[PDB]
């Protein structure tokens, strides 16, 4: 009511100011975009004394140096009791540390920070010196993830011109914020991105042709997200890939054809100029897309560099004039820098796929089928294929495909929850939303452990079983051990304060900690957040609200997430919290326990067709669903009576089971039984639609609910039947096709006689016909000594029949039948 309030989204560094961006509440209660620039934040550095010194004889030494070298007037400094109980050897369990507030805004070199190993008389070691500005903020006022903050004494009038948001207001000390209670939030905008390119071969360059902007201006994560959300906005852009001008009649078939608005562009300087001035406008706080992190957004921001569009910035919500001036592999954090303020939703990047293991290439179209069961054919879109300058039909199915694409995007996001779920991760481990949403485990794993320990007075340091291969009859359980090494850490009391460890040489191996020793601070965090999930399932039973139901079943895998990625702390090489002793005391009880597990398993008379620490095949010898679940079932019970802590469940149930690996098979799941293929090139486009229908109903026959020898059988005579059908060439000419891409001009392929798709190209050129680079080469193997490339022609050809052209049968039953069959019927 006094105090000026926000909901904290994002934040940037600039001038050792922190910024946070967020959104406020208007008369209206209508939300816009807010930033708050945060002064007078200070570094907590922690200098340990030598054994005869004292933190009195550190504060008579460095502070009038530190005054000196900084240009201070004055520095904050008290002694502190602090605890260490990490990896650096000669620092004992608790001692007595001066602590020196540094503030980042230093008149004098405050670009220079202090390093850990500075030379003094009075003390050896100082904690503290290099830690990062966003980092400090949220560790010292403890700021959990997204949240509402009161911000007291905000400058409304001090901030003038600095970003595209709505209200611009600044603090001069970082107390002066704290975060509230209140557990909603308030509406996001989301804006979702879909981006053609055109690969140039000149400069090898990645131009951008067309740009769609799909706006959902009231996406509420407090409620679900109801399916197929219609967009409050639909917007296309695009710039002629060739000329300077576009086909005749584009506009008036745009409108005809095409939903939302089309707006057509001279070059592609005007349309990105257009394009940031909507974001502007638009001030979305969320961008949605598919590859944008690795892939889209690099594209965008380098044509932006080249084409010195000047309104760049509006990207992110910081006001720039002009670029980085190292604008390289370092490239990705000046884009995601820039991006600051609007959170990068990509479902297609590392937090993304995590959501989907279903998946495997993670391709628009696949996540659209896995996510969403709804059929998506992919057009591919290549603008250096001239029919899109002059054939105003193509131009408008290529942006109907970029449309499309728009909006699938958004709503397999929304389906599998990537918002809601990122920001209860965060809210869980502390750290930033966009950390969360762009970064890998290691950022949760970190913050999470940052947050514990400053809590309870630490100082923090500075910044298999291998697979029975063939078929299995007997319906096989894939059980979830994830929570394997998070139950150990918990069960044995291992933490970097409780286990003894040889800090000189890191591969001795210690031992747990005796029953006497109290609980340590991960194994309480672990314990906590097994508790907690507990509570939230416990209410689940209860509750009848299906809003409130769904809500806890986020709550409730967030939580289950964040335990199961507690051991890459101490795992993780790479890791803030590394330690080898550690991780090997877990890895070694994981090996004890899954060794016995298989005991276990055999104890049922069950057999383990594969295992690993994340999770263990089990051949229940049924050929039931009720059945192999009782034993599945029973198996659980089995493993938590010998381990207390552990927990694991049936992740899946294959009825049939084809297996070469962890990821490589093929089986009929259960969930109503339906066929699933892994890590087997399938739809390879080196295969005819023949051979893959083939393989296809080879699978199915192999599978089936038979015996081994009538169903086998049917392969035998199905086969026989495609032979003679192939030889007495009574099969439509379109099964034999296979497509081929030219990504250059065939006449400049170095090689091209051995490659069908270029000897059919060079013939069509030889006959008057143009095929450039772009070109997809759709031919068909012929019977005739000639090369099987000289043999090929192009379908349309072989489909007429005055041609006197018929498909080879050798290749087709040879390369295109035998050779896959062979390598799926092998067992």
């Amino acid at each position: 009511t006094d105090t000026f309030q926000m909901f904290w989204l994002d934040y940037c560094e600039v001038n050792n100011t922190l910024i946070l961006f967020g959104k406020v509440k208007l008369k209206d209660d209508n939300c816009v975009s807010a930033m708050v620039q945060i002064n007078g934040l200070c570094r907590e550095l922690f200098f340990l004394p030598r054994e005869g010194k004292t933190p009195t004889d550190i504060h008579e030494e460095i502070i009038p140096l530190l005054m000196d070298k900084y240009g201070l007037d004055n520095i904050r400094a008290k002694p502190q009791k602090m605890k260490y109980s990490f990896e650096l050897p000669d620092i004992p369990s608790e001692s007595d540390y001066l602590k020196v507030l540094l503030p980042y805004q230093t008149p004098k070199s405050s670009r220079d920070t202090i390093p850990s190993d500075l030379s003094s008389d009075t003390f050896y070691h100082v904690f503290g010196g290099n830690s990062n500005i966003f980092e400090s903020f949220v560790i010292q006022n403890r700021i959990m993830g997204p949240c509402w903050l009161d911000i007291k004494g905000a400058d409304f009038n001090s901030i003038r011109n600095a970003s595209h948001c709505a209200v611009e207001v600044s603090v001069d000390k970082p107390q002066n914020i704290t975060p509230t209670t209140t557990k909603t939030m308030p509406n996001l905008r989301c804006l979702s991105l879909s981006i053609q390119t055109l690969m140039n071969p000149k400069e090898n360059k990645q131009e951008i042709v067309s740009i769609t902007l799909s706006a959902y201006r009231n996406i509420s994560l407090d409620s679900p997200i109801p399916e197929n959300i219609k967009p409050d906005d639909l917007c296309t852009l695009v710039r002629p890939p060739q000329s300077t001008s576009f086909p005749l009649g584009l506009a008036a078939l745009a409108k005809q054809k095409l939903p939302g608005r089309v707006r057509l562009f001279n070059n592609e300087k005007a349309m990105l100029s257009c394009f940031c001035a909507m974001l502007k406008v638009e001030d979305p706080d969320v961008i949605i897309g598919h590859r944008l992190q690795n892939v889209y957004l690099d594209v965008l921001a380098h044509r932006m560099h080249d084409l010195n569009i000047p309104t760049f910035s509006s990207i992110g919500r910081r006001l720039r004039r002009t670029w980085p001036e190292k604008f390289s592999n370092m490239n990705h954090f000046f884009i995601s820098d820039i991006c600051s303020g609007r959170l990068i939703c990509d479902i297609a990047n590392e937090m993304g796929q995590s959501l989907t293991p279903k998946c495997q290439s993670w391709d628009l179209s696949e996540m659209y089928q896995v996510t969403c069961e709804k059929e998506h054919k992919p057009l591919d879109i290549d603008y250096q294929n001239p029919q899109y300058q002059n054939d105003v039909n193509s131009m408008t199915m290529a942006l109907q495909e970029n449309i499309t694409n728009c909006m699938i995007s958004a709503e397999v996001s929304y389906r599998i929850q990537l918002l809601t779920l990122t920001k209860q991760l965060t809210n869980l481990a502390g750290n930033a939303w966009a950390q969360t949403l762009g970064g890998t485990r290691a950022g949760r794993n970190e913050y999470i452990l940052l947050h514990e320990f400053s809590r309870n007075g630490f100082i923090v340091p500075d910044k298999v079983f291998e697979p029975e291969k063939g078929l299995h009859k007997n319906y096989v359980l894939v059980m979830d051990f994830n929570s394997l090494y998070p139950s150990i850490i918990q069960e044995f009391n291992i933490c970097f304060t409780t286990v003894d460890r040889n800090k000189e040489d890191i591969d001795e191996l210690p031992s747990v900690p005796p029953s006497e020793v109290d609980q340590g601070v991960l194994p309480r965090l672990l314990a906590n957040l097994v508790d907690r999930r507990r509570e939230v399932k416990k209410v689940m039973k209860t509750e009848t609200d299906p809003h409130k139901r769904v809500q806890c079943d986020i709550r409730q895998q967030a939580l289950k997430l964040t335990a199961n990625s507690m051991y890459g702390c101490l795992g993780y090489v790479n890791s803030r919290f590394y330690a080898k002793p550690l991780a090997m005391l877990v890895t070694n009880k994981g090996r004890e326990i899954l060794m016995n597990t298989r005991q276990l398993a055999e104890s049922m008379n069950l057999l383990v067709v594969y295992g690993d620490t994340d999770s263990v095949m089990i051949d229940t010898g049924c050929d039931n669903y009720a059945d192999a679940i009782k034993i599945g079932l029973g198996f659980k019970r089995l493993v938590n009576e010998r381990y207390r802590l552990l927990e694991i469940d049936i992740d899946n149930v294959f009825k049939k089971l084809l297996l070469h690996a962890k990821k490589k098979y093929a089986a009929l799941t259960v969930n109503t039984t339906v066929l699933e293929v892994k890590g087997l090139d399938m739809k390879r486009r080196e295969f005819c639609p023949l051979s893959r229908d083939v393989s296809i109903h080879v699978l199915n026959t192999i599978l089936s609910d038979k015996d081994p020898e009538e169903a086998l059988q049917e392969v035998y005579d199905y086969l026989e039947d495609i032979r003679i059908k192939v030889e007495t060439n009574n099969i439509r000419i379109d099964k034999y096709k296979i497509n081929m891409k030219l990504s250059k001009d065939p006449k400049a392929y170095p090689g091209g006689k051995n490659m069908p798709a270029v000897q059919v190209a060079l013939r069509m050129r030889k006959a008057g016909r143009v095929v450039k680079a772009g070109s997809v080469i759709t031919f068909v193997i012929t019977k005739q000594a000639l090369s099987v490339a000289e043999r090929a022609h192009a379908l349309n050809e072989v489909m007429i029949k005055s041609n006197n052209l018929i498909p080879d049968p050798q290749y087709y039953l040879e390369k295109q039948i035998f050779a896959p069959v062979e390598r799926l019927l092998e067992r």
